[PDB]
């Protein structure tokens, strides 16, 4: 299953929605099957002078990403292992997760909160939180994420950031649900 | 001083080479002098995800950016201890200089360093740094200015950051001289 010019027609104001709840661009992904980065198809930015703007068609990282790591996290142990073999684990900054056990271990805690949290991961002073969507194969199809600035999205918002994405996210599988 | 878009397409070199130097977003601003406004007229942004976006016809405040602290430290003390006497000044976070007092000391120090910093004066987490542009009668019009977050601009970047914006600024100044009327 997947996007879908009526389905992207539904998540555009989702995406609206969930800029004026967070405060912070958001960002709707789907996956590039190799090299499991997660390729930008839709973005609603926020207004704030300084805030995330990557370009529409923009590819975030694999192990390093909001969208990259939701995806990653619904794959099995040994399918990571595998990318990870192939893949590398490029090392965007000091934060960066370049240890498979260490990478796993996030993935582990990312299945188990239902969002994936990039903490300068991708770049310094930029923070995501990501959720996937899913189809009735509960393949992910796509990712929501929301990006911004540590000095916005502080520590003591993570979680209420999560729970936002996780909802945006949700809308959006019932919705590919409903038209089916 | 005025702007036209070849004038712009002239110096646009300078803004582009600025961003690459610096890493950071570039603005330039002119000064409305009837309304006493600093507006942004054009911009090269930098490719970091992250990073200052104004959009042009953005305006910026003369007391909390480094744009319009660059115009303000062009002005005579009479003209800006008036102006500040008028004339609440708004505080968009914590460090915004609101005490008349605080702000014309740090005009006075703008002066003595060659550049305006706004240090989250305007924003939370944003620095700028900028440089007045001046005309054929040696008018202040335009300013150029550095914009980014300070996980990127930080402590250790900020004198060499004011360098490179003075140094453009009169690189645009020289272009403009050069080019007046274009």
């Amino acid at each position: 299953g997947h996007m879908s010019r009526n389905l992207l027609a539904i998540v555009h104001p989702i995406l609206r929605n969930l800029m004026e709840e967070s405060g912070e661009t958001v960002n709707m992904a789907v996956l590039d099957q190799s090299d499991h980065e997660a390729i930008i198809i839709d973005q609603v930015q926020c207004t704030h002078l300084m805030r995330m703007s990557a370009p529409i068609g923009g590819k975030l990282p694999m192990h390093a990403s909001g969208a990259g790591k939701a995806f990653l996290a619904q794959l099995s142990e040994e399918q990571v292992t595998k990318l990870l073999h192939r893949k590398g684990l490029h090392a965007y900054t000091h934060a960066t997760l370049v240890s498979p056990v260490h990478l796993k271990e996030d993935l582990a805690q990312t299945r188990k909160r239902g969002y994936s949290f990039d903490d300068e991961e991708h770049a310094l002073g930029l923070r995501c939180l990501a959720a996937c969507i899913f189809d009735e194969h509960r393949e992910p199809f796509a990712a929501i994420s929301i990006s911004g600035p540590i000095s916005r999205i502080t520590d003591d918002r993570v979680t209420e950031f999560g729970a936002m994405v996780i909802k945006a996210a949700k809308e959006v599988t019932l919705a590919y649900g409903g038209m089916r």
